[PDB]
């Protein structure tokens, strides 16, 4: 595995910050004019994180179609993702409107509601079966059907009902609950365990709309998730770990949303996750059971 040797050269030489800065310098810059319109200021969580115009998700709403969300379309892998920010109190209805309109089957949440003593996301799903949520502005109803709480992630089964048409859909919410407040996980085991649980659910499959992935800004942890998934899929499709250049894939995803992978440590962690996951892709089926074990899921 040449990326495993690239990893060792970079790690041995302590060069992660340098490689990361090079990625930042080569990354695309496209206009984000709609995000910056004054009428959309209260729809953005961070003033410096905006979707590009060319890849932004549009709400089917005549008044204002804007949500801070981007479509990442990885053509060779046949995988697409919607990356978005953690919803704001005033955008929770827009968030679920997007899920409905885009026909998503899964929502992947990589942050906690409170981190570092501050709110990173609105509580946008119900906490109890008998207390459903109604989003009056977008005419949707959301019910918690069941919740499976594990040590490293929670999976929830939600029912989303379009009140205008009486149609309902089941949505799976995958909530990775153990990313540390600072830095990255020391081992990728539980994250890979988590990624494969999302895969197994059918949420990433092309018969559904794109999975919705978010953290607080929708670029750091979210970027690590998509980067790992796409790199492992490409290695699967070529069955060749050495034909996959993580840096090139990351630059191709940065054509669709700015800033993906925020720190050099997230970049290092992305390499580690792909290197370890490649053991499963290349036919060592048993490693998945070791991840579950090492993840201490129970």
């Amino acid at each position: 595995m040449e990326m495993e040797k690239e990893f060792e050269q970079i790690d041995k030489s302590g060069s992660w910050a340098a490689i990361y800065q090079d990625i930042r310098h080569e990354a695309s810059d496209f206009p984000s004019r709609v995000a910056k319109l004054p009428k959309n200021k209260n729809r953005n969580r961070y003033r410096d994180v905006s979707p590009f115009d060319h890849s932004r998700i549009k709400l089917h709403q005549e008044d204002n179609d804007y949500i801070n969300a981007s479509l990442i379309k990885m053509e060779e892998a046949q995988r697409s993702y919607i990356l978005t920010q953690g919803p704001l109190p005033n955008t929770v209805g827009h968030f679920w409107e997007m899920v409905w309109e885009q026909k998503s089957r899964g929502v992947v949440m990589l942050n906690r509601v409170m981190e570092k003593g501050s709110l990173k996301c609105a509580q946008y799903w119900p906490q109890k079966e008998e207390k459903e949520m109604i989003f009056e502005d977008t005419n949707l109803k959301l019910t918690l059907i069941s919740e499976d709480i594990k040590s490293y992630y929670t999976v929830r089964q939600l029912e989303l009902e379009n009140l205008t048409t009486q149609e309902t859909r089941e949505i799976l919410h995958f909530h990775y609950t153990t990313w540390p407040d600072f830095g990255v996980p020391e081992s990728p085991a539980s994250f890979l365990n988590f990624l494969f649980k999302v895969r197994e659910s059918g949420s990433l499959s092309p018969e559904h709309g794109p999975v919705v992935v978010h953290c607080s800004a929708g670029i750091g942890r979210s970027g690590t998730f998509c980067l790992a998934d796409t790199c492992l899929l490409l290695m699967d499709k070529r069955k060749d770990p050495s034909s996959v250049d993580i840096k090139k894939v990351l630059l191709e995803m940065r054509k669709f949303r700015m800033g993906l992978i925020q720190t050099a440590d997230q970049l290092r962690f992305s390499y580690l996750a792909v290197i370890e996951g490649a053991k499963f892709i290349m036919g060592d089926s048993s490693v998945q059971d070791q991840w579950k074990e090492l993840s201490h899921e129970d």
